[PDB]
C-alpha cells in the first residue's frame, strides 16, 4: 500500500498552489469576452499534417428542473428519443450522444418489439452512442460518493441487460462545478475518458493560455498515479451551439440552423444563419473553418471536438434535417478543398478520445498531470454560485435518511433468498430509482420549480416507506425460530420509529409504546447495526408511563434514564417557550449490536421507580416563571433567572453554556483548561441595487450581522446517560446534548416568513488557523482550503457535504454533519455553516423563481475538540487533510446510526435474542458501504455484491478481527473482484478469499453460492 501522509505527489497543476498565484482578472478579453484574440499559423496545417473535425450532435434532457420527470417525458424527451431512432436509422452517417438513462428505459420499455430491434441495431452500429450510461448526470458539490455510485450502477445495469454495452467516456456539461470523487469512481468502474464544462471562467483562460485544457486528473493523495483520468475540460462560457463552435459566438450562433424560418428561435448578435447553398458555400466555410482552428491552438493535438446541440434539442424531423443538410454541405465543401487542409465529419464522444490516443502514441503530444477540485465555480463577474450548497435544506437532509434506508433495507434482506410473492426486489428497485433521480443537478441542489421540488419529495416518500417494509420483515425472518416462522408478506410485524427524520417538532408522528400491568405489560424492540463492527449506542422510545425497566430478552437488567417529552411554542402575547407532555415519556438505554447485527431488547411495566431507572432533573431558566405540569413523571421541574451553567456525562467533557443557552468553552478532562468554543447565529441579506441572490447565487451586501435574541428562555435536562441545554431563538430551536463524549447539535429551523435572509451558525475559537480550513468531497476525502481576501465573501464559501475543520500546531475542531449545507472559514479560529435561505428575487439562470417555499427542517451535527500535537501530520505542502478514529466515528453515528424496530403485536411466540454474534468485527477505518443479493431466487447459482471503503485516519499513539466478506453467506463456489457496478470481473481470487484493502481504495467482490 502507498503511503498517503509522507509524501507529496508531484503534478504539473495543483489546483491550490494555482488560486494562490492567479490574478482573477476579469478583462474585457473582445468577442471571447473572458479570453483573448486567438492566432494560428496557416502553415501549421498542410498535406501531410490536416486538422481532423468531429462534429457531435447530443441533446441536454433534465430529469426535472422547470417540469417534473414525467411532464418532460411526455412533452419532449419521447419524441426527441422516437425522432432519434427514425433519422439515425434512415442517415446512416448522422451520429447522436444520449447521457440519461432514467427517461432511455422510460422510452425503451414503451416501443413495440420492432421497434426494440431497430434500437439495438443503431446502438450495436455505434450510431447512437451512450456517454457516462448513469441514471442521471449528478450534482458533484452536495451528493455523497455512495449515492453517485448508486445512479451509476443503476443506468449501467440497464444498459447492460437491455443494449449490452457499458461506457467508458463521461459526459458532464451541467453540474455546476467538478469534483475528484468523479474520476476516482470511473477509473475503479472500467472508464478512460472524461468530458467536463463548469469551471470559473478565470481558471478557463489560465489552463487555455497553458494548452493544459486536457490534463490526467489524479487524486490529491495519489504519489504513484494510478488513480489518473484523461480529463478533457471545454473552454467556452456555455455548451451551445453559438459557444462550441470557436471563440466568437456572433459567429457560431449562424451555424446553430434551428435559429432560421418558422421555428420561432433567433440569434441575440443580430447575424441569423443563412441556408447553406453553391453561391454561399465558399465564404460560409471560410468563417466557420476559422473559427475551427482558433479553438484548436487552445489544445495538443490535431484532433478538435465540436459539440452540436443545447437543451431538449432534436425534438422536431424538421431539427433534424435542417442541421443535417446544411452540415453534410459544409463537410462536401471543406473536404473537397485541399487548402483549408480540414477532414470534418459527425462522430461520437469515444470517436474522439480513441482519434487523440491514437495522435499521442504517435508521439503528437504529452499530457499535463493534475490534482484538486473546481469549486466555487462563477460564469461572470462576482456570480459565484455557492447558494445551491444550501437551497430546500429539508431535501438536502431527507437525500442522507434516505442513502441510510436504502443501505439498511438492501443488508437485511440480502442474508436470504425471497419468494417473488414477497415483491421484495420490486420494492428494492423502487426505492434505488427514487434516490438516483435526486441526484440531478436540479434535485439535490435545491434549483427545481416549488412543484417539482414536491414530486421528487413525495418519490421519496414512498421509497421510504419501500426500505421500511423490507426491513420489518427481514427483521421478523432473521430473529423468528424456524419452527414459527409462517410469514404473511403483506402484515407489519414491526414499525419503524426514528428520533432524527423528519424530528418530532417537525412531524409529531412518533409511536406511543402503550404498557399496563393488566392489558400489556411488556414490548420487545429490535436495533440493527448496517457498520462491520461491534457498536454500543443510546437508543430511546416513546412510552405511557415514567415507570419502565429494560432486560435483554435473557432477562438481564439495564440500565436506563427516563425524560420528559418537550415541544417548543410561540406565545403570541409575548417569547418562544417549551411544553412538557403529561401522557408520553422518553425511555433511554445503551443498546450493545453485533457487526451488521440485530440485539432484541424488552421493555416492562411496574407500580413505582424501578431499580435500574434514574429520572432526569429540568430546570427552566426564565424570569417571571409559570407552572409546568409533568403527568406521573415523578421530578417536579426547578425554576431559576437566566445563568451561566455546566454540564459533565460520565468522565466525557465538560461543557459551559451562557445565560443565552449557547455554547462558550470545552474542558477536555478534570485537569486540562477551559478551552474557550462559542457558538453565535448571524443572518445575510441581499444587494438593493445590483445582483440578486437566488437559489444558485450567493450575492451578500457585505458581512453577516449579529440575530437579537432578546432573553430567550433556556430549558436545562440533566440525566446519568442523555443532558441537554435548549433555547428557542428567533427561527431555531437550538439543543447541545452531551451522552459521555463528542456533544451532538440540533437545530429545529424556521425562517418563516423573512424574506432575503441567509441564517448563519457560526463558530468563534482562539485555534491559530490563519487561513487554512479544510472541507470534505462527497463524504470521501478532505481537501485543503486557503481564505483568499481577493476574491468576495462568496467565493470562500465551500460545500460542507459532511464536514469540517481549522487546526494549529496543538488543536483542532471538527463540526460534522448529517446534511450537505454550505460553510467557511472567514477569519482565524472561525469555522461557519449555513442553515436556511429565503430569497424574494430570480438570479437569471433560467429558474425563474425566488426561494419561498421553505418548511422547518432539523438538522444535526457533532463537535469533536481534540489534541493533535501527538498525531502524525501530512507536510505543510500536502493538499489533503485526515479525520481522527473519535471525528471519523461521529460522522458514522449521523449517516448510518442503529435502526429500531417495535414489535407491532401483543405476543412475539419463537422470539430470538442476537442475529451476527459470529459476524467478524473489522478494523474502524473499514466499512460496508455496500451489501446487495445480486440474483432472484430462480437462478440456480446465487451471487451477493459487496463495495468496501477502507478511509485513512490519523495515527495518534492510541492504537479486531480480519473481515473476508467472501465467506459471509454458507456454500461459496467462487470469490471474483469486480468494477464497482459488480458488471466486469478482474480478478478470480486465491482461496475465495476477499482481500484488505489499502488506504483511501474502494473495491468491489462478488461471492457466488451453490
Ligand atoms: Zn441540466
Amino acid at each position: 500500500c502507498q503511503d498517503v501522509v509522507q509524501d507529496v505527489p508531484n503534478v504539473d497543476v495543483q489546483m491550490l498552489e494555482l488560486y494562490d498565484r492567479m490574478s482573477f482578472k476579469d478583462i474585457d478579453g473582445g468577442v471571447w469576452k473572458q479570453g483573448w484574440n486567438i492566432k494560428y499559423d496557416p502553415l501549421k496545417y498542410n498535406a501531410h499534417h490536416k486538422l481532423k473535425v468531429f462534429v457531435v450532435p447530443h441533446s441536454h434532457n433534465d430529469p426535472g428542473w422547470i417540469q417534473t420527470f414525467e411532464e418532460y417525458y411526455q412533452h419532449d424527451t419521447k419524441h426527441i428519443l422516437s425522432n432519434a431512432l427514425r433519422h439515425l436509422h434512415d442517415n446512416p452517417e448522422m451520429k447522436f450522444i444520449w447521457a440519461e438513462i432514467s427517461y432511455f428505459a422510460r422510452f425503451y420499455h414503451d416501443l413495440g418489439e420492432n421497434k426494440k430491434l431497430q434500437m439495438k441495431s443503431i446502438v450495436k452500429n455505434g450510431q447512437l452512442e451512450f456517454v457516462t450510461g448513469g441514471w442521471v448526470m449528478p450534482d458533484e458539490a452536495n451528493s455523497h460518493w455512495r449515492n453517485v455510485l448508486l445512479q451509476l450502477t443503476e443506468g449501467q445495469t440497464w444498459l447492460k441487460q437491455f443494449m449490452n454495452v457499458t461506457p467508458t467516456a463521461s459526459w458532464a456539461i451541467d453540474p455546476f462545478g467538478h469534483s475528484p470523487t468523479m474520476p476516482y469512481i470511473l477509473q475503479k468502474s472500467g472508464f478512460k475518458n472524461m468530458l467536463i464544462q463548469r469551471t470559473h471562467y478565470s481558471v478557463k483562460k489560465e489552463l487555455a493560455q497553458q494548452r493544459q485544457l486536457e490534463f490526467l486528473w489524479r487524486q490529491i493523495w495519489d504519489n504513484k498515479g494510478d488513480t489518473a483520468l484523461f480529463t478533457h475540460m471545454m473552454p467556452f462560457y456555455s455548451y451551445d451551439i453559438p459557444h462550441t463552435c470557436g471563440p466568437d459566438p456572433k459567429v457560431c450562433c449562424q451555424f446553430d440552423f434551428k435559429r432560421m424560418g418558422s421555428f420561432g428561435l433567433s440569434c441575440p448578435w443580430k447575424v441569423p444563419p443563412r441556408t447553406i447553398s453553391d453561391q454561399n458555400v465558399a465564404a460560409r466555410s471560410d468563417l466557420l473553418v476559422d473559427q475551427w482552428k482558433k479553438k484548436a491552438e487552445l489544445y495538443r493535438t490535431n484532433v478538435l471536438l465540436i459539440p452540436l446541440g443545447d437543451d431538449f434539442r432534436f425534438k422536431q424531423n424538421t431539427e433534424w434535417d435542417v442541421q443535417r443538410v446544411n452540415y453534410e454541405r459544409l463537410f462536401e465543401h471543406i473536404n473537397s478543398q485541399a487548402h483549408f487542409n480540414v477532414q470534418a465529419q459527425f462522430g461520437t464522444l469515444q470517436e474522439y478520445f480513441d482519434a487523440v490516443h491514437q495522435a499521442e502514441r504517435a508521439g503528437q503530444a504529452e499530457f499535463p498531470t493534475l490534482s484538486g477540485d473546481f469549486f466555487t465555480y462563477a460564469d461572470r463577474s462576482d456570480n459565484y454560485w455557492s447558494g445551491y450548497y444550501t437551497s430546500r435544506p429539508y431535501h438536502k437532509r431527507m437525500d442522507r435518511v434516505l442513502m441510510h434506508y436504502v443501505r439498511a433495507a438492501e443488508m437485511l434482506s440480502a442474508w436470504h433468498s425471497w419468494d417473488g410473492m414477497a415483491r421484495i426486489e420490486e420494492r428494492l428497485e423502487q426505492a434505488r430509482r427514487e434516490l438516483s433521480l435526486f441526484q440531478h443537478h436540479d434535485g439535490i441542489t435545491g434549483t427545481a420549480k416549488t412543484h417539482v421540488v414536491v414530486d421528487y419529495e413525495q418519490r421519496m416518500q414512498e421509497a421510504l416507506k419501500a426500505c421500511q417494509m423490507v426491513m420489518q420483515q427481514s427483521v421478523y425472518r432473521l430473529l423468528t425460530k424456524p419452527s414459527i416462522y409462517s410469514p404473511d408478506f403483506s402484515f407489519s410485524y414491526f414499525t419503524l420509529d426514528d428520533s432524527r427524520w423528519p424530528g418530532s417538532g417537525v412531524e409529531d408522528s412518533r409511536t406511543t409504546i402503550i404498557l399496563g400491568e393488566d392489558i400489556l405489560p411488556s414490548k420487545h424492540v429490535v436495533m440493527h447495526n448496517t457498520l462491520p463492527h461491534w457498536r454500543e449506542q443510546l437508543v430511546d422510545f416513546y412510552v405511557s408511563s415514567p415507570f419502565v425497566s429494560v432486560t435483554d430478552l435473557a432477562n438481564n437488567p439495564v440500565e436506563a434514564q427516563v425524560s420528559p417529552v418537550w415541544s417548543w411554542h410561540h406565545d403570541t402575547l409575548t417569547t418562544i417557550h417549551p411544553q412538557g407532555s403529561t401522557t408520553k415519556y422518553r425511555i433511554i438505554f445503551k443498546a450493545r449490536v453485533p457487526p451488521m447485527g440485530l440485539a432484541t431488547y424488552v421493555l416492562t411495566i411496574s407500580d413505582s421507580k424501578p431499580e435500574h431507572t434514574s429520572y432526569a432533573s429540568n430546570l427552566l431558566l426564565r424570569k417571571n416563571p409559570t407552572s409546568l405540569p409533568l403527568g406521573q413523571y415523578p421530578e417536579d421541574v426547578k425554576f431559576g433567572d437566566p445563568r451561566e451553567i455546566s454540564l459533565r456525562v460520565g468522565n466525557g467533557p465538560t461543557l459551559a453554556f451562557s445565560e443565552q443557552g449557547l455554547l462558550k468553552s470545552i474542558q477536555l478532562t478534570q485537569d486540562s483548561p477551559h478551552v474557550p468554543v462559542h457558538f453565535k447565529f448571524l443572518k445575510y441579506g441581499v444587494r438593493s441595487h445590483g445582483d440578486r441572490s437566488g437559489a444558485y447565487l450567493f450575492l451578500p451586501n457585505g458581512p453577516a450581522s449579529p440575530v437579537e435574541l432578546g432573553q430567550p428562555v433556556v430549558l436545562v435536562t440533566k440525566g446519568k446517560l442523555e443532558s441537554s441545554v435548549s433555547v428557542g431563538l428567533p427561527s431555531v430551536v437550538h439543543q447541545t446534548i452531551m451522552r459521555g463524549g463528542a456533544p451532538e447539535i440540533r437545530n429545529l429551523v424556521d425562517i418563516g416568513s423573512l424574506d432575503n435572509t441567509e441564517i448563519v451558525m457560526r463558530l468563534e475559537t482562539h485555534i491559530d488557523s490563519g487561513d487554512i480550513f479544510y472541507t470534505d468531497l462527497n463524504g470521501l476525502q478532505f481537501i485543503k482550503r486557503r481564505r483568499l481576501d481577493k476574491l468576495p465573501l462568496q467565493a470562500n464559501y465551500y460545500p460542507i457535504p459532511s464536514g469540517m475543520f481549522i487546526e494549529d500546531a496543538n488543536t483542532r475542531l471538527t463540526l460534522l454533519t448529517g446534511q450537505p449545507l454550505g460553510g467557511s472559514s472567514l477569519a482565524s479560529g472561525e469555522l461557519e455553516i449555513m442553515q436556511d435561505r429565503r430569497l424574494a428575487s430570480d438570479d437569471e439562470r433560467g429558474l425563474g423563481q425566488g426561494v419561498l417555499d421553505n418548511k422547518p427542517v432539523l438538522h444535526i451535527y457533532r463537535l469533536v475538540l481534540e489534541k493533535v500535537n501527538n498525531c502524525v501530520r501530512p507536510s505543510e505542502l500536502h493538499p489533503a487533510g485526515y479525520l481522527t478514529s473519535a471525528a471519523h466515528k461521529a460522522s458514522q453515528s449521523l449517516l448510518d446510526p442503529l435502526d429500531k424496530f417495535i414489535f407491532a403485536e401483543n405476543e412475539w411466540i419463537g422470539a430470538q435474542g442476537q442475529f451476527g454474534g459470529d459476524h467478524p468485527s473489522a478494523r474502524e477505518d473499514l466499512d460496508v458501504s455496500v451489501m446487495r443479493r445480486l440474483t432472484k431466487s430462480s437462478a440456480k447459482t446465487q451471487r451477493v455484491g459487496y463495495v468496501l471503503h477502507r478511509t485513512n485516519l490519523m495515527q495518534c499513539g492510541t492504537p479486531t478481527q480480519k473481515l473476508d466478506v467472501c465467506h459471509l453467506l454458507p456454500n461459496v463456489a467462487r470469490c471474483e473482484r469486480t468494477t464497482l457496478t459488480f458488471l466486469q470481473n478482474l480478478e478470480h481470487l486465491d482461496g475465495m478469499v476477499a482481500p484488505e484493502v489499502c488506504p483511501m481504495e474502494t473495491a468491489a467482490y462478488v461471492s457466488s453460492h451453490s
